[PDB]
């Protein structure tokens, strides 16, 4: 797989490790749709909003599966670590128009 989950369910947007790649989501938007990281960087997603978000990798890129994360609640988290360079594109599951893309060199 491309990427490694360290924690499968959401957790506090207060419990984010410090060096952390934060890309916030507010006002039906994901804040930084094109984000470049480099190779096992841990990218957090944070849910600013009270509206439920999450990020959503259809199945072939970042594993054989689709990456369905879990729904964001407000001031929750999620992280992924990616461990291959490439683009991955990704998609809100509820809100398919909210659209971002990570570029891992
Ligand atoms: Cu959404």
């Amino acid at each position: 797989d491309k990427a490694t989950i360290p924690s499968e369910s959401p957790f506090a947007a207060a419990e984010v490790a410090d060096g952390a790649i934060v890309v916030d989501i507010a006002k039906m938007k994901y804040e930084t749709p094109e984000l470049h990281v480099k190779v096992g960087d841990t990218v957090t997603w944070i849910n600013r909003e009270a509206m439920p978000h999450n990020v959503h990798f259809v199945a072939g890129v970042l594993g054989e599966a689709a990456l369905k994360g879990p729904m964001m609640k407000k001031e929750q988290a999620y992280s992924l670590t990616f461990t291959e360079a490439g683009t991955y594109d990704y998609h809100c599951t509820p809100h398919p128009f909210m659209r971002g893309k990570v570029v891992v060199e």
